[PDB]
């Protein structure tokens, strides 16, 4: 037993991740918020407490401001078990309407 934070991304999109307990995890993806698009986040609201939720310029502002930002969510466990974590890409002024991109994440937590 130990904490660890697990970082999760666009490419990990369908992964499998085995967390404990005391585990953080942490989503990190790219967006871009001056077209109109975010990530929207769903999961069973009894399983992780919204420990951070951040929008930040990257680190290395190569290209014009705001472009990408970096999303990033971090999400401790509530209770054990396992449970499925979505994420969409759109716009705000969709009605339910499939995202750009959709990504889903399964996760144990033993
Ligand atoms: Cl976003």
């Amino acid at each position: 037993p130990h904490m660890a934070i697990h970082i999760l991304t666009e490419k990990e999109d369908h992964a499998t991740l085995h967390i404990s307990f005391n585990d953080l995890i942490k989503i990190q993806l790219r967006t871009n918020p001056s077209t109109g698009y975010a990530w929207n986040i769903e999961y069973p609201t009894d399983t992780f407490s919204l420990s951070q939720d951040t929008i930040k310029a990257e680190p290395h502002p190569s290209g014009m401001v705001g472009f990408p930002s970096i999303r990033e969510i971090q999400l401790k466990p509530l209770k054990v078990g396992t449970t499925t974590i979505k994420l969409g890409y759109s716009r705000p002024w969709e009605k339910g309407k499939e995202p750009l991109r959709s990504l889903t994440y399964s996760v144990v937590i033993r």
